[PDB]
């Protein structure tokens, strides 16, 4: 199977796989059963922003999510990503719906990785504030599309803007990312994305994740709903 | 054939295809016969730096090359790159040798492209200050290799560090680059590379170019020597 | 007197000092009588964005202004800023009202200057997306205030949000900016600001400018209205 | 007295104020008696690089120092800098000599601070790779000079390049830096400097520090030698 490190914005509490009984932000290390969660006051139909940060000195994966006019939610987990992930990875966004549903709309997505050696800097940076019909520097998987209202729709939306159930889709940056090099004295990354999660229902599902994977990563079979397009099962 | 826009650091004067009678920097628009050149006081065995800049407001492709302790050479040419290049491109470095030869060593390579819309910014940035044996975010073509002394060798070098004749190689960034979008009010790019051109001979050949191409670009047949791995002929 | 290079968003046509008979974007070199103008379809009460770019290779000062859902206006002028401005400068925003009036609200302001030598990079960058009551890295002159709705108000606004006539104010970045150095092979800058110009009247006045000045620059006496807080007279 | 947070490259072991018995990197919170140290294999006459990183989510101040061809030294300390430093600060470099001496030469210095709100980004960035005689965007204190070989000499050097004893000097960036804002959901900074510490003696002294201070910070009386131009005493 794929190797996955993810930050999840989990809109639907599945308490039998260890979700808390509310929408939550979580850190996922090779399992949909988050190593750490925090309560998330998700706002149906409002534009949110998530920030993810990590460096190889501190070995702490941290994330913050907020809306305008609202308090933030934050979560952290101590993990050395050089012991979890391979040297080369792809970075992406993933979302799903199940029998409960929501839009998984991405308005913007930025990523920066830096490797400083003892010589110094290797860097990759991308920023999307608009997506075109044919976004050649993304790999779209499953139901993901680009260019509707200039946005990235990770899951299926009807012509009327209405979200569909039982949907899964991801977008990965085309270029592999080098997150470990033998001469690096500091390796760091940060990601930001802005999202619009909207549902006609009181119980939206299932969420959006930022993820880092082996470069050949694909949507596992049956990873709609609670598995967020990331994991083949709930182990 | 491929569509090529290049800046050439041309080490060897081929006066029958319109080179001036000295090493020169040139702007190449779909032809090895530069639209504009400037004299270049090339220094055998010294580390140089080239800078390339362009924006869609000015529509002027400009370049500067220098060595420490030396004056610069500069060249400019008025060209609208939206009338020459497709919407999506790849960016790369190219070099060649012929019956005369030189090392075509790249120590560092950076590129930034920005598209600002009327909404604003889509950006791509990469920086290499070291190259590994397996550089997964480059496409290496012909004789190009990575990881020898942490460098990119565009043309064949022996174990002893000695340059080979009749060699051609290129490196392209893995991800396609979006240089025109319908909503963009300003589109800009800049590139920098540092190079070491060394030859045991008084007459080194043939040079190094920064180039922008159709995304599927490959080394044309018989593009060693004066054609710089860029053009299938001297038209 | 001060030395001023400015890009003006001129909301009010003063045809006796050579304004065209419509709102316009202009390039001002040591005179309120623009060296070049373009028609500007100014939108009362809409958030706009202006971009300014320059480099020492091309010696061309260019600007673009747009609103969401609208075409852009652009203007360019060939000028070597090393022949106009001193080696060290301050960068700022300026606005005014007269007997006609408007808000001169700045929501965001970014600036980047780079000097690349033949050794390479000296850089300054700042970005404001929010302004606090006490913004210690700005010099506020005349009626300029910060922190109202998190914004920079260049000219006087009442508690009710209503613009006042006969007002002039500027904001300069605290740190001097080095725009020429003897070893530089390329010197470049870019600025962006987003603005909200709103008036209860069919004829708003007078406009907003991005400017570069001697470091000790101050608001000239009687530079309300058509002189934009930049010039002591209309010569 | 001033409020100081510093990372020290301490070349001389003063074991009565808790230095370990070797050159060391340390984290200084309002005291020259480091809260944490690591052994530093200082190399007389070699160019080194130090990196400093912090963010308000992790609340961990970390630093790495290396030379080409050598292993790194790293130190970290958990500290919330919003509980130590005021909202607005200045950032700088400091060095000293005593009865033992060394050059405290700075070849390059970069700093980036970002405040992301829930609206997002306020940023400051500067990069020096060359220093001029009259560097108007630095405040030089005590014996610090700029422009000798294009470098920043923090402590007194003779015309012959020979370091002087009993010397203290600092350089602060001219513009105040905003490191806390009420709407910020993440605040981060990183600093890098490259240094050349050279001495004709087997026992160089005293070291170089990167520091953050109240904006009006000045060299305390009698802060030559072991106090590094940072502290008025060894408490
Ligand atoms: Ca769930
Ligand atoms: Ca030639
Ligand atoms: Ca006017
Ligand atoms: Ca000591
Ligand atoms: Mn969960
Ligand atoms: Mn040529
Ligand atoms: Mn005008
Ligand atoms: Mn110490």
């Amino acid at each position: 199977a794929d190797t996955i490190v993810a930050v999840e914005l989990d809109t639907y509490p599945n308490t039998d796989i260890g979700d808390p009984s509310y929408p939550h932000i979580g850190i996922d290390i090779k399992s949909v059963r988050s190593k750490k969660t925090a309560k998330w006051n998700m706002q149906n139909g409002k534009v949110g922003t998530a920030h993810i940060i990590y460096n190889s000195v501190d070995k702490r994966l941290s994330a913050v999510v907020s809306y305008p006019n609202a308090d933030s939610a934050t979560v952290s987990y101590d993990v050395d990503l050089d012991n979890v992930l391979p040297e080369w990875v792809r970075v992406g966004l993933s979302a799903s719906t199940g029998l409960y549903k929501e839009t998984n709309t991405i308005l913007s997505w930025s990523f920066t990785s830096k490797l400083k050696s003892n010589s110094e800097t290797n860097a990759l940076h991308f920023m999307f504030n608009q997506f075109s019909k044919d976004q050649k520097d993304l790999i779209l998987q499953g139901d993901a599309t680009t260019g509707t209202d200039g946005n990235l729709e990770l899951t299926r939306v009807s012509s009327n803007g209405s979200p569909q159930g039982s949907s899964v889709g991801r977008a990965l940056f085309y270029a592999p990312v080098h997150i470990w090099e033998s001469s690096a004295v500091v390796a760091s990354f940060e990601a930001t994305f802005t999202f619009l999660i909207k549902s006609p229902d009181s119980h939206p599902a299932d969420g959006i994740a930022f993820f880092i994977s082996n470069i050949d990563s694909s949507i596992p079979s049956g990873s709609t709903g609670r598995l967020l397009g990331l994991f083949p099962d709930a182990n």
